[PDB]
């Protein structure tokens, strides 16, 4: 449908002293995927592409705790496409929370919502996620706006990893399409660090063990 | 320290100096703050922050009613002085979502709650963006002590120079304004002005256009 | 004609400990005059003027070593504009070396130029500056220019210190009309410091004499 | 290190992907290298260059073809690196005007060199957009270093991978690329491409189009 900028398995991202990476950091990485400007640039496109589809009208539903910065980026380059239209343009963000929990035993699979979603009925509802692994937060977010009867309903995605995909719904929008690795920075910490990380890296052992939990 | 002051002398900026959308051109009387001049002083914010808060933990606790601009444009200039730590230190942000009602500021509506008692023995920054009466505030400060974190500091963008006001006083202010009624950079008016970067003070024509 | 900006004589500027000043200038400043991103927001609604006026076409004339800092910003936004043009619009860039020395006896100014400038002829051409004071640095640029023959001319400048102006060509576009402070900070070093100082502020008396020359 | 080496094998990216001005849909190949990609990797070279020369004075030579922004670029983080040192770094900031003739690249023609013998006894970094068969700063580096400098470093946004190339290696790459002939952020053709942010391959119809 639109694959976003492909990072494929074969040699993946850039040797770390490449770029500019906190020094605390230092052995807590392995390679970066994807530097922050490149983020940006691609964001970038990405609210283009959006208001293509969207405008009746359109509201912009981030998924909180986790999605604040992801969204942020993204709404700012919208609102910055927003600022040459000849009759001013309504946009209304909205807010579910949503956590998730290991399974442990059975596989099934844990999640927690949301609250407050009356802003929902027969508008243009943007999903604005991270990153898609499993595709089970998608899919529940997906169903969890189609119990609020809205007009249209599409699914940005930053990131979306090349793993066994159950079936589901298929992202609208992709930043970027990354090799099954872990990765932290820019919108996704590990246990409240590398916040302060721009860059998509892939966390080394050494930092998934520094980092406890 | 009061923040930026903005007199009632001489308000703020002639709109035709700056920056404008052409479809407020209508919807406005001046520019109060200009989007880079708020950045600036966030960024110092920021700095005082670390300067009280810094190498303990710190849950950024933001108040989110309508946007979180402000909230974002702040945690990343923390990011930014965080980068430098020998150390890398965690922090833990976490959102408050209010919903609005009645004129009586005062009584919250929280929804978005989750573990509120995730706060207990943590050291947390609330983050606001505007203060009016301040009655919303230090009704939320009574919710949020019950939990007994260590310790509670308040940062908020803008605290209006009001008769109106009880009081209460943010531990940083960015800017201190005059008592008139501004949209802008994380201030919304019934949806509208998301695009606008800078905080001006709306226009009776403004306000009647996108009135709900 | 639009005095840009004015920052008055009573009361100018805000208290050094409300924005971020490197520490390392703890001590060589008075007060911030204008914070940096205040310089942006302005800079930017100076580009629009000037395409408002320019483009038939433009010739923007940077003044060599001192100037490169807001002819950079100033053109960044500029080309920021153009990047919505049906057409894409040929802007071409153009340099003059030009220093200035203490005059000492007399009062007579001195001044040292450019060279190579054949791409002047019947064009649109705008002259950046840094900062007016005496108007001499702006009439000589004049002079210069009408030397070539061009179409228009035009001079923007970030700066207009209220001062004794001896009588000359009033700027097109002004920043910011400031008191008669020496300043320093985004365009203007003193003795190769303050560069990476953002804003623009008054240097102090342990400045001065700290940073000798 | 020869910097990010950009493969002959999968170019670089797909024009629709990434957002570029409508007027320039059609005069380009490839995006090799987004804006944003340009500043992060500008980001660290300025932090390699710290390594090497900081603390002492060093002046910053641009070598001026049609533009600077690379040279703005590099400086404004090298500024935001300084910003940080405990006694305030002096920088001289000069520039030195080269004009084209002629195919024969290592011929230079330099216009605007005040006080050349400003290099004298002080450490140069000399800075460039592109590489590409190296002819011109050979010849440059032999000009200034008859000024007998303490120390001469090299930096280049942009080495170009030819077999054309006499084999000088800047001390700081920003990118080695494929033998394809690129425009945008920092190199314009025939007054063209200036609005254009990524470094991208300029197609044939854009070849025609803009040529002198
Ligand atoms: O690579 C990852 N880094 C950080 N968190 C990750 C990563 N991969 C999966 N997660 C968990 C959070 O996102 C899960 C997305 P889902 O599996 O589609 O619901
Ligand atoms: O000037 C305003 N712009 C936008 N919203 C405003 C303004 N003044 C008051 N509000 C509503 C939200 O501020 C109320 C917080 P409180 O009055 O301190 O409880
Ligand atoms: O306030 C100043 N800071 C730094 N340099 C300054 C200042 N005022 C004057 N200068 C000298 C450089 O600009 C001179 C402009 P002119 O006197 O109009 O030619
Ligand atoms: O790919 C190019 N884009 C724009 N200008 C280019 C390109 N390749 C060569 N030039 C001309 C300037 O580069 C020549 C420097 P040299 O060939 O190392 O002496």
């Amino acid at each position: 449908r639109s694959p976003g900028v492909v990072i494929s398995d074969d040699e993946p991202g850039y040797d770390l002293d490449l770029f500019c990476i906190p020094n605390h950091y230092a052995e807590d990485l392995e390679r970066v995927f994807i530097p922050h400007g490149l983020i940006m640039d691609r964001t970038e496109r990405l609210a283009r592409d959006v208001m293509k589809e969207m405008g009746g009208h359109i509201v912009a539903l981030c998924v909180l705790k986790g999605g604040y910065k992801f969204f942020a980026d993204l709404l700012d380059y919208i609102k910055a496409l927003n600022r040459n239209s000849d009759r001013s343009i309504p946009m209304t963000v909205d807010f579910i929370r949503l956590k998730s929990y290991c399974n442990d035993q059975s596989t099934g699979d844990i999640k927690v919502i949301g609250d407050d979603l009356s802003t929902l009925t027969g508008k243009n509802v943007l999903i604005v996620e991270d990153i898609i692994d499993t595709g089970k937060t998608m899919q529940t977010l997906l169903s969890l706006v189609r119990q609020y009867n809205p007009k249209m309903v599409k699914v940005a995605s930053l990131l979306v990893k090349r793993t066994p995909r159950s079936v589901g719904y298929k992202p609208d929008f992709v930043g970027f399409e990354i090799p099954d690795k872990f990765v932290v920075g820019y919108a996704l910490d590990y246990n409240e660090y590398f916040r302060d990380l721009n860059h998509v890296c892939v966390i080394s052992e050494t930092g998934k063990a520094k980092y406890k939990a």
